[PDB]
């Protein structure tokens, strides 16, 4: 069932934006192991004396990696002299959640029909305001709330070139790096109680929960009326035989955050071919990959979706394979991309539920805790 | 002239450490950027609960990169019962410096016969303590006093592998790069005074000036008895017709701090050609190329020491040369290693004054800021 009971018209995801203490390093490590060309800057360069912003993109997938200069540079400045290009940006706020969280992502941007107009039913409806709306050169409107820990909803609205200010990037320095990603499948959050997370998400936007189907998590996912933005969460589970990594993120994390972005690929074996010959020079390792009993346990599961070579393509590179009633998933997970155990990325491919693709096609890989403790437990018995 | 008046017995730069805000993003981006290979670490996977350390290493150079775990993974340790593995290390100082400076170098390591007895006779003749010696599992002594700013210089020395409680990095995770580099040349700071800089570090080391041989800066070089540990330190000059770049370091800095690292290849052919080819995917870019008179100018001065291919190879690479009275010196400076216009890295390789090559031969480049001016005039002249 989908109520479509969004308070306001959202359209996909815009951005995920990164806080950094040097940016310039994350964004280069990252255009490097994901495949994001360097796209669009705002820095001392573009005349930003507040903050150095860098923006990757692969597709319409848009990663932004931002820093805080030194306050003294912008120290005669004031709000409405500011050199900023993103107005919501505070040296103090920025630091703090660094110094907190580690590396991580501060904002998760969707684009909407009327930033001011979301902004305000949001906040009428419970939403706790961080930036309130600010309309930048008479073209963009940006807005932010809440959403979990020190996670912000931004929502960004065009009248009609990432944001004002911004600089597309030399294309010296652009190199056109493609490893098959073209867009954010969802955004998943961690907290301590996923029942108030839920109910304070969905009260402000309308998200309705999306229908699915001792691993240490209970989960449930938020999606607009399209369901093309998604918001899974998770809370932990306690007591269990081993420690929940619910729980481990949220000590590592200092609270809740951001647990991983699950980017979709047009070619997850392009990807992952590309992502893996990179890891030990410079890009993101790889969860390890489960025993070859999963994968000969997938001609049961999926054989009539995917081809021996297929499988084999699978095990070759530690793809995952789930499946619900209406769709196939293939997923993987790097390790964390910091130096904390906190965010990490998925990547995924979706197979399935044409009409364009529905949106969640093939759920977001629940099945696969039983079955990789079955393939396991499986393994140590044929060895 | 060499009066040879170190007032401990000094080895060799031993390592570089950079204080970040991830250090696993920095690490990896250098590591692809300058062909260095992961060879230790000291983290929450070996039982380090308040620094992530990654080292980094090509030939003898070893970069090390440090970020702070939250404090409350560590919050019932004290110093008796530490798990860091570098006891100077604090988490207040760390991220004091990286919020005030960026990403940049903490600590120059020089290895001596006895760090004890070093960091007493430099304390006795006017260095201002950082942190006392400390002895490490009964085999490595680590003591540190400071430099200008906010950099130390730490004395290690060994009673017979980098330091206790590290760990050397999985062979999968260890990707053999390599593009020349061989060890650490000399590391050069900026101060807004020389004369009272160079005062306090010669009088607490022993350390001598090297002999050397509009530009903005004044600089002098300190050197140990052997001049295998160069430490040049510049001053900005005000008033000039462009504004100097020593000053625009210290406003970006906020003060004093270490300026570049000069990195000798043995082959600096070919660690440019690699590093150019990695600028743009997630490396290193370089300074802007000298005008092609420049290179038409290197047959009069050097033509006796590089063949016309080896100066067209020095061209295609956009390599300095420039020439004292004993040797040749073949150089060329990155762009800043990160978001400020501070640090920034020099490779180099030096040609002449065998005996073994001794320290510091064909000087520091000083001759080339004159030979640029003429070569940029003489190319307007040209066009
Ligand atoms: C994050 C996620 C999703 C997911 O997207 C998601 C949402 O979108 C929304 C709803 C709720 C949700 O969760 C789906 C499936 C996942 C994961 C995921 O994060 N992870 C790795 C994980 O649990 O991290 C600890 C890792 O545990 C392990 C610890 C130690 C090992 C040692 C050896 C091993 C050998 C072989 C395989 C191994 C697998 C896991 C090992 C392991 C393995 C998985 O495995 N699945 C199968
Ligand atoms: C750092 C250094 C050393 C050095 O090691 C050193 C020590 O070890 C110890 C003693 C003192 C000292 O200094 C030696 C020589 C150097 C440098 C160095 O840092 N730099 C670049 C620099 O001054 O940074 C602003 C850049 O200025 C420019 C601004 C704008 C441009 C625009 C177009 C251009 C086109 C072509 C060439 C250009 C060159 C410089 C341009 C420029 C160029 C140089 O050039 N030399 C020649
Ligand atoms: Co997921
Ligand atoms: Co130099």
């Amino acid at each position: 069932k989908n109520p479509k009971s969004d308070k306001f018209k959202v359209k996909r995801f815009h951005h995920i934006e990164f806080w950094c203490g040097d940016a310039t390093n994350v964004a280069r490590r990252f255009s490097w192991g994901l495949g994001m060309r360097f796209s669009a800057k705002s820095d001392l360069s573009t005349g930003n004396m507040v903050h150095a912003s860098y923006l990757l993109t692969s597709g319409d997938l848009r990663f932004l990696f931002t820093a805080p200069y030194s306050p003294s540079l912008s120290a005669g400045e004031i709000k409405p002299t500011t050199t900023a290009s993103i107005p919501s940006f505070d040296h103090g706020s920025c630091r703090s959640f660094f110094s907190s969280h580690g590396l991580g992502v501060r904002a998760v941007a969707i684009e909407v029909e009327d930033a001011e107009s979301a902004f305000s039913i949001s906040v009428a409806n419970g939403a706790i305001p961080s930036s309130p709306p600010i309309v930048l050169n008479e073209a963009v409107t940006i807005a932010e709330v809440k959403l979990y820990g020190d996670v912000v909803l931004r929502y960004v609205s065009y009248k009609a070139e990432f944001l004002p200010g911004f600089e597309r990037v030399e294309d010296a320095s652009s190199f056109p790096l493609d490893y098959g990603i073209r867009r954010l499948d969802h955004a998943v959050g961690n907290v301590p109680e996923l029942g108030p997370a839920l109910t304070y998400v969905a009260g402000f936007t309308g998200f309705h929960q999306f229908a699915e189907f001792e691993s240490g998590l209970n989960s449930a996912v938020l999606a607009s009326n399209d369901e093309m933005v998604l918001l899974p969460i998770n809370e932990p589970v306690h007591g269990t035989k081993r420690k929940s990594q619910i729980q481990t993120y949220l000590e590592h994390n200092e609270g809740a955050g951001l647990q991983h972005l699950a980017l979709m690929s047009e070619d997850i074996f392009r990807t992952l071919r590309e992502m893996r010959k990179r890891s030990s020079i410079g890009g993101f390792d790889f969860m390890p990959s489960p025993p070859p009993t999963y994968y000969q346990n997938l001609k049961k599961r999926v054989g009539d979706v995917l081809s021996d070579d297929q499988i084999k393509e699978c095990e070759e590179l530690g793809i995952l394979v789930d499946r619900d009633d209406q769709g196939t998933l293939l997923q993987i997970f790097t390790k964390p991309l910091g130096d904390r155990p906190t965010i990490f990325i998925e990547i995924i491919q979706r197979v399935g539920c044409m009409m364009y693709q529905s949106g969640g096609c093939g759920g977001f890989g629940k099945g696969n805790f039983s079955e990789l403790f079955k393939s396991i437990e499986e393994y140590e018995k044929t060895l």
